């Protein structure tokens, strides 16, 4: 029930995690905010993420292959994310990020 969101700065760091985190992944949304995403890549899959960040900056929009997300128990999730940027409205400082999240495995 609902798209699995997650809100982020523009260094990765969560701002807001879907509740359903921890169905999913063992986490609680209070684990994850003010952590850096980066830190929950696997590390297999780092460049292509980055490679899809690099696009979602230039473009605005941008949609990553598969890749590992590191659950609580230190196994990794098959996901795979479409993302947005969102005009923060004090200029390009402000941007943020808001992702849709979709379980591969
Ligand atoms: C380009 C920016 C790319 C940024 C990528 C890095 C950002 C955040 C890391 C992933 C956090 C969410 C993991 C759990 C996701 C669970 C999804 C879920 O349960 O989906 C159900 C759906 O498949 C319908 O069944």
């Amino acid at each position: 029930r609902g798209a699995f969101l997650s809100r982020h700065s523009l260094d990765m760091k969560f701002t807001y995690c879907d509740d359903r985190i921890a169905e999913v992944a063992g986490y609680s949304p209070d684990d994850l905010i003010g952590c850096s995403a980066y830190e929950y890549i696997h590390a297999l899959d780092s460049d292509a993420v980055s490679k899809s960040i690099h696009t979602l900056l230039s473009k605005g929009q941008a949609v990553t292959g598969q890749y590992r997300f590191l659950a609580r128990s230190g196994g990794y999730l098959w996901t795979q994310t479409q993302a947005t940027v969102v005009s923060g409205g004090r200029g390009p400082q402000s941007e943020s990020i808001v992702c849709v999240h979709f379980l591969i495995s």
